[PDB]
């Protein structure tokens, strides 16, 4: 049977695992680790990092990685780690709408599903995945929905890469912006990320937490916008001065779904913003930092934005 | 024919009578320019006098079409939702394609908005919203997509009906209490308190948030993670602002369904109010009209039950 | 504690019940009957009379019902009861999408909240209910959505009546359609509901089907029909000779949402064709029998299709 | 410029150079009328000449854009798919609002389709379909609301692409092999096999399937209910069907997800096939195209995993 690591960031969501869910031992050789337990709300750049190189790290002992982790931040770092991981292999991510006690509790046949998913032959080379609710979700994509539901979980503007019935997988689809061995972002001699951070965009929004990034030094700013990346007045006026002077901005939206458009609402060109096409604004945060590692051109930038 | 008003917000989503000549079949149509700026733009300002404006003219028609911005027509919606005294029908259209392109979506939504506020069924729903041959509620809706016709949805409920040929097919109608059954009013305000939202995401700076509270504002509504779960940071300086008198609700950045009360976290113990299904841009409204009221955090929790 | 009749129409949902399920007893004081024992698949006019006629007879000596159902034709029944009950107590269907033996079976936690929904004193007069997956939905708008997926359960056109979180729910909607007490059908004194058939429509159809019911004397035949309710050449022709020698047909669609509407794209008027609205062709054959039990007339069947 | 020429099945959705003048900006186009009916009298003649046509022109043109009802839309484009041996883009496009209503749809969902069957990037994806800004797939695209502009959708596996100013940004492509990596080749037939389908539902009638099989149909699909399930009468009945040589797809009238191998019936004790995430309509395309192939249901079912 093919080796499957599971990397645990919190705590489980089954119920070691093999003993909690006994099914695992006939699809795979299993076997554990803890390399930090946290809340996912309280994710961070250190936990990512650290999941980065060991991934990276650890590539070559294993067959498949299945990544335990909370719902809330999760398409966050599914993100950041289909930007980082160099590993040919599998790299799966899973959680749990339900505590593990509660009755009718997801966790267990989700592990099942994604151990199944990391042991597939067929799961190589589609980037860092998701599996929630039967569903193969690929890291672009996936976001979290609903606050409640076991199906929450959905690649809302491009779909799902496949169903899972009975532990075989229909694939049907693959990613086509480019991930893990073939972006240029290597975090392996990283200690810390850019500091960027999101404000929101609403009626009478008010320009303060906006102001209070561009004052302690930002990297780079990801505005929520409303509509297609639109901003208000005032939080107009403070991102565009910061921009000529230094600091990168994403326009994105809160918008749930769809693209946020190069130079349609807002005259990018000339203010020096970057539009996040469909990346929402954590997911657009993830790539900012990552190309920010890279270049502080927002004509680059933007290109970074139409690669990955 | 029934009189309609038509109040303009922004610029013409259509080409208005002579740009949709429709309309004199069903309808006796009036309009003004209440104000003109991009929804991106809205503020207090207008939703005050948009309101004491449909209050007063109230008597003197039989129903009102809004046109207005779509980015943020489902935060407008709300507030006249929870502040409009008139019996009336007040329906709110746009366009998500400029009036001058090939197939501009504008035309018919305004017809259907019309014929909407023409129906006499359509009153006693509270405020509603007509896009894409769809009758909203001014609670539920809520863009959706970028720049899809078909943006708006009622993510959580439903719409309460949809428009064929001039007819509408209502099967739902609001339970929550709206309109003329809130006891809020704004006709003697000049102002709202203040709200601002700060969003959560991996590894959020606690700055916007301390941005807030060190200007005195009288509540923050926070975006947060999953059923309304906040960062460290910015957890330890909301937990701080509500114990000194800044109200705080605990909404979430996930598009649908409800942050739930004491949960992911314990409400009662840091005087936090959860929104339901208030997004938080929705939950900004509300907190804005109850802190007109109360700085009661038991008490903001009812409102947030009730309304 | 409220007394809840449990009225079971298959196989068992989790594992008596309350010994599988012991938390019910927190709730209420369950009992349970089989009224029948068949896969749904196999529902029929037979059980939905003696359905109906028990929860009428039984009405009085219990406080609610749960109904246990396979979910294959549940959206059929759900409407039948929502049409015949005469019971102002609360009548809640559930199913489960995974056998009760396999992992995260979600059969048990549907049980609970089903029985919490049929023990809250605000279910009542809201028509007959379908609770799954954490939701309230109404018996009419409700259809399966997805072949196997714990979620499928939607009510496509107008949305649920609400949700369950920790054994409360948070109603913002009621059915404005009559149901239940208001409607004029009673089948107390039925052995047989009128046949009515149904025939689906695709490019190059062929008639014989519809040609088969019209000559075994169907009372009422349902077109699930393209686009809004349009049909083939051939079943066009079929069906309109049908109409004007006494057979009744309804206009439906196969498209899974929205209204199939009057006078739109058939004449209905000259053909003597009913349109079905918003319901989906198996629930428009469920008010067609029902409404034939009433009258012949295509002019008063369209406005019984109106009101319910 | 590219030269793109327009089939036409229907009437016209717009108003074609005339009616839409933006479309000479993008491409040199031209139009035949091909045939003219609704689409809900779409049949097995007007299929096989598409095909055919398309082969057969291939050579002088760089795209096809193909005008066409949306009633059957979704049943034309899959087989389409599966028949064309071109490798220039095959697009089609309807309205769902007719060319004379306000807030008309035919005129951008036209121009769209040009812009698509004009881009390089298209080639390669197979047969598609574009309504309402979106690039859709021929397999998986489907009609799920009666009126609503924005009805279709690729229900289980999402659309190819999202077209915004005439440019695309393609992030997904088929699986699934179609055009020309497929077997089936109609160039020299002038009939399909006869295939019916018919539908379950409680207390379900056996009649219709019993009048197919006295006809001597080819194969009968099934859209059953739940995961493929069918009713008692119905299974004995086609049960029997299949074993004196009518073949038997088992799809289901469930709108979304795939109708799966051995779960709910045993397939392989009946000699059944099951059809994925075909709908019923869809199933019948496939069934079609492979009993030109096989009557051995263990194939069939391979080449239903295939294509």
């Amino acid at each position: 049977l093919p080796n499957i690591t599971i990397l645990a960031t919190g705590g489980t969501i089954a119920g070691n695992l093999v003993n909690a869910v006994p099914q695992l031992k006939d699809i795979a050789n299993v076997k554990g680790e803890q390399v930090v337990n946290i809340g996912s709300q309280d994710m961070n750049d250190n936990v990512w990092l650290t999941l980065a190189k060991k991934i990276n790290t650890d590539c070559d002992k294993t067959d498949g990685f299945v990544i335990t982790h909370g719902t809330e931040t999760m398409e966050e770092t599914a993100y950041f780690l289909d930007l980082t991981v160099k590993c040919d292999k599998p790299v799966v991510m899973v959680g749990a709408m339900r505590p593990s006690t509660s009755m009718s509790a997801d966790g267990p046949f989700n592990l099942y599903n994604a151990v199944v998913t990391a042991a597939d032959k067929a799961s190589a080379n589609r980037g860092v995945l998701v599996v929630m609710n039967d569903t193969v979700l690929d890291g672009r994509d996936v976001t979290k929905t609903n606050t409640t539901d076991v199906a929450t979980f959905k690649s809302v503007n491009y779909g799902p890469l496949g169903y899972i019935h009975n532990g075989k997988i229909d694939y049907q689809r693959t990613p086509a912006r480019k991930h893990t061995s073939d972006t240029p972002f290597d975090v392996s001699k990283l200690n810390e990320l850019p500091k960027v951070g999101i404000v929101y965009n609403y009626a009478n929004a008010s320009d303060l937490p906006a102001k209070a990034l561009v004052d302690a030094g930002y990297d780079g700013i990801v505005s929520a916008g409303v509509g297609n990346g639109n901003l208000y007045k005032s939080v107009f006026d403070t991102l565009a001065t910061a921009a000529k002077t230094g600091t990168a901005v994403v326009r994105s939206s809160r918008v749930p779904t769809g693209a946020t458009t190069q130079d349609a609402e807002v005259d990018d060109a000339k203010y020096g913003f970057v539009a996040s096409g469909t990346l929402n604004p954590q997911k657009a945060r993830v790539l900012l930092q990552l190309a920010l590692t890279q270049t502080k051109d927002p004509q680059q930038i933007q290109q970074i934005f139409n690669q990955y």
